[PDB]
């Protein structure tokens, strides 16, 4: 199966070029993409999507090898290496996607984003669904044990519903902290709506 | 402050504009207050804008906004795409107020296979801009409205929806139907023993 290939950090033409020209293609998004190309570590919505997924999250130099090879190589010893973003993060890239790769964070999580949160609902959705979670289209009426509201001062008006059935309220960062460590730990994320 | 998507052309001094009347630009059809384009098209931008209801404009809004100084009301700027609407058969304004009453995939539960064209995430992002819930996996149960759109490539994948009855549905089930704002699966049905 030829690769599909995100880049992102570095607009990198003769990188391009090199996954055309072995017979790969370019990817359109993280959920599409077979592998990341990148420089670092970063919380954006395609390396939190390719985490989450747990494909190949590879340094440039995996093409420039491939293209003195004449194809591509095996993924392995270009794994990105960022020591200074897993200090400040606090988490192992290599054991984040060792996690991801047994099972996807979010799976069994149904999750609503109130309209008003940042980053954006539609962002959060497209990580939580590459997270194996379901985005819903709109708040729950009903509770269910992993069912789970992010949402956002703004929108406390509008959270009687969950808060009379008990669904958590949770700040978005619950999802992008989370994604990133590949530890999904609600409690420490529960807002404070009275307040 | 409007948040306005662009497609189709790269429309510099129209982009220009949304920013100095108090606008900014909008980074995809699920976050726009306003999609500014010339042509009814079957693209993600277009189709997510439309399942939203939110306003289909011409080139002509901004460029009418930016001479006036200030954001004009949307109703007399809808794109008009008479060819196009014979290509496909509908009215983009009778669709737009279709999907200002109710969003077409209200209560629809979806799981795209991981064969089909085009690809799930896209028609993903399609599904929930329509107000529909996209599944991150296969079903195991029956439930109304539970539909799974497939592909001859993953048939030997659908047993579990045979069993428990969820139809198997052609990605123009969605495709289509969003175009329109109108949802009709049995057309779209497909045959997975052939």
């Amino acid at each position: 199966t030829a690769p599909k290939v995100l880049f992102t950090g570095v607009v990198d033409a003769r990188g391009e070029r090199a996954v055309l020209a072995l017979g790969g293609s370019l990817a359109g998004s993280a959920a599409e993409a077979s592998h990341l190309v990148t420089d670092r570590i970063r919380r954006t919505v395609k390396f939190l999507c390719a985490l989450g997924r747990g494909i190949p999250i590879l340094s440039l130099d995996w093409l420039h090898q491939s293209r003195k090879a004449g194809f591509f190589l095996p993924p392995d010893e270009y794994v990105v290496t960022d020591p200074e973003q897993e200090k400040n993060f606090g988490f192992s890239l290599q054991d984040a996607l060792s996690r991801a790769r047994e099972r996807r964070l979010l799976e069994g999580y149904e999750i609503y984003v109130t309209p008003g949160v940042q980053p954006p609902p539609p962002q959060m959705g497209e990580i939580i669904s590459c997270c194996g979670g379901t985005y819903l289209p709109s708040m729950p009426r009903s509770y269910k044990p992993q069912r789970v509201v992010i949402t956002c001062p703004q929108d406390f008006p509008h959270c009687s519903i969950p808060l009379r059935v008990g669904l958590p309220l949770l700040s978005p960062e619950f999802l992008l902290t989370g994604v990133l460590k590949q530890e999904a730990k609600p409690e420490a994320f529960v807002l404070s709506p009275l307040e």
